[PDB]
């Protein structure tokens, strides 16, 4: 049988945080019911460690998404608050199978757009370069579909063991940390200034497979928000 994530401590405060969206957007387990051991072969505990996600189908998802502690309800925080905002994770990307080609795994999303997206690529070019079996990140800088609304980053070569991630915005400028090295040094933001709803996610979400069957998957060994204020 399959082990619940919650059967070890290492995610309950996250899980206290978080509900998860499965196979779509719509809710497939509250904060209440992951700490409560939800388990299914597209989220349970993988080597006794890990937070382990998986889906197939175009654009869709096996996502946690932050949610005021405590059985709260939906969180929105905005860029441009003052506060630091900050995710935290270590991640074990496997070798992805055939038809997966991008699979999103942490994110900043508000009501309406994706502010950032980190995922792993098969294969894309960016400035001109090349590059296959990497870590990118996608900051849109505005809601149109040309080029100009996007700043994209090479991050980091996939590696086969756990890789270090962590988001912070503060004053509408975002950074990304990869095993320690800040890879993304004060991103602009500042095009969303005033968006109150934006939230952390993390998890696998499938982005333009060539094969509606094919099942990304993610391992965590480790996802927080981590509170700066420390209510
Ligand atoms: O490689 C490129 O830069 C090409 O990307 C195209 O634009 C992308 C855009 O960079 C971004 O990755 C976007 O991401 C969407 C995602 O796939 C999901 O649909 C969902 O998460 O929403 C995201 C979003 O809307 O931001 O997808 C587009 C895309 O058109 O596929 C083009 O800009 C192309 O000209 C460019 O070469
Ligand atoms: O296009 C998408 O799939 C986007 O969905 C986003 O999640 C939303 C979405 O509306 C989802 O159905 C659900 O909405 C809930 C939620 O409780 C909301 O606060 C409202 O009060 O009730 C809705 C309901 O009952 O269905 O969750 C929403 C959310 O923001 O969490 C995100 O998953 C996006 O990433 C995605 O692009």
């Amino acid at each position: 049988f399959l082990t619940a994530v919650s059967s070890i401590d290492t995610f309950l405060p996250v899980l206290n945080e978080a509900k998860l969206q499965w196979p779509t957007s719509a809710l497939a387990a509250s904060s209440e019911e992951l700490l409560g051991g939800y388990v299914g072969s597209q989220f349970y505990l993988q080597d006794g460690k890990y937070m382990q996600f998986q889906i197939a189908g175009s654009s869709n998802r096996c996502e946690l998404r932050q949610m005021i502690p405590d059985g709260g309800s939906e969180i929105g925080w905005a860029v441009d608050d003052g506060t630091t905002h900050t995710a935290t994770s270590s991640i074990v990307v496997p070798e992805q199978v055939d038809g997966v080609e991008e699979v999103t795994i942490m994110q900043i999303h508000s009501g309406e757009a994706p502010q950032l997206r980190i995922s792993w690529i098969r294969s894309k070019s960016l400035d001109g370069v090349a590059y296959e079996d990497f870590i990118m990140s996608t900051v849109r800088i505005g809601t149109g579909d040309s080029s100009d609304n996007f700043v994209k980053t090479h991050l980091a070569d996939r590696t086969a063991g756990a890789m270090s991630f962590q988001i912070d915005v503060k004053d509408s400028k975002l950074t990304i940390t990869v095993n320690g090295n800040v890879v993304v040094n004060g991103q602009d933001l500042s095009f969303w200034d005033g968006t109150d709803s934006c939230y952390f996610k993390a998890g696998a979400y499938n982005n333009n497979p060539t094969s509606e069957s094919a099942t990304a998957r993610i391992k965590f060994a480790a996802l927080a928000w981590v509170d700066h204020h420390h209510h």
